[PDB]
């Protein structure tokens, strides 16, 4: 990844929380986003290093970029794209109810043309949620389509406590409880996250672990086959997204 430099960041309103930072508007000396780590132990800067490392060696239409990593006295700062409408999940909220299906199916087939562009470079993301897909374009006027940008997937996923975890319940795999196959889960999640207008399904954290320790399968969707498939409890079985691809 590219070193930035704290003289070349301005850093402007607060957008929102991921896991374990603070994210802000910004100026690259652009408009960014600065994605603020809290000052955290070395191991989860390190897989913090590692999701820039992973983002700024891959390029797709549909993958947010990562412009680079600033060290800030104790805040690791990914420097990342800004995306027009922000996040997926927020939107479909906003818009509950008024989303055609047709919309939908767009998205999903973006999402997954980006997840098998990173599966083909066996590479994970770990983090496949409507809160990290970003839309870059509505698709709401007549003769337009939506544009989404998979987001970087954060703080990676095996420095993350069992705590956090649970919270990524449902679109955490659940071999991941206690591979590029976990993303075909987190992917299947999405879908039914999407279908159901941002209202995923599952609840305290007690009610979510129990629902995968007794091995409770989620909804079906309101992409029936699709979502059986990739949320299967073992991973050898779920599809590949050469296989997603061509189904949807
Ligand atoms: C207008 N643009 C954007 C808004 C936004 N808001 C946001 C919204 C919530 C609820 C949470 C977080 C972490 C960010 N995030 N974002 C990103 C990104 N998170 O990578 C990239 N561009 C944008």
């Amino acid at each position: 990844f590219h070193r930035v430099d704290q003289k070349e960041i301005t850093q402007l309103s607060h957008l929102g929380q991921g896991t374990r930072t603070n994210v802000y508007e910004g100026r690259l000396r652009l408009r960014v986003v600065l994605k603020v780590l809290d000052p955290s132990h070395h191991d989860i800067a390190l897989a913090f290093y590692e999701t820039a490392s992973l983002m700024s060696q891959v390029s797709h239409t549909h993958l947010a970029f990562v412009h680079g990593v600033c060290v800030r006295g104790p805040e690791n700062i990914m420097v990342t794209e800004y995306v027009e409408h922000g996040p997926l999940d927020v939107w479909l909220r906003r818009e509950r109810g008024h989303v055609p299906m047709a919309w939908k199916m767009v998205v999903a087939q973006q999402l997954a043309s980006a997840l098998s562009y990173l599966e083909n470079k066996n590479l994970v993301h770990g983090n496949v949620c409507g809160r990290n897909i970003l839309l870059a374009r509505l698709g709401l006027a007549e003769g337009t389509s939506p544009f989404i940008k998979l987001s970087d997937p954060g703080v990676g996923l095996g420095a993350l406590s069992r705590e956090e975890r649970v919270e990524r319940i449902p679109w955490l795999a659940p071999e991941c409880l206690p591979s590029t196959a976990m993303d075909k889960w987190g992917f299947g999640a999405t879908l039914l996250e999407i279908c159901f207008d941002g209202e995923a399904p599952l609840r305290s954290p007690s009610e979510k672990e129990h629902f995968y320790q007794r091995q409770h399968r989620l909804p079906e969707p309101s992409l029936a086959t699709l979502t059986s498939q990739c949320l299967t409890y073992e991973p050898t079985q779920r599809p590949s997204f050469r296989t997603i691809l061509r189904d949807l």
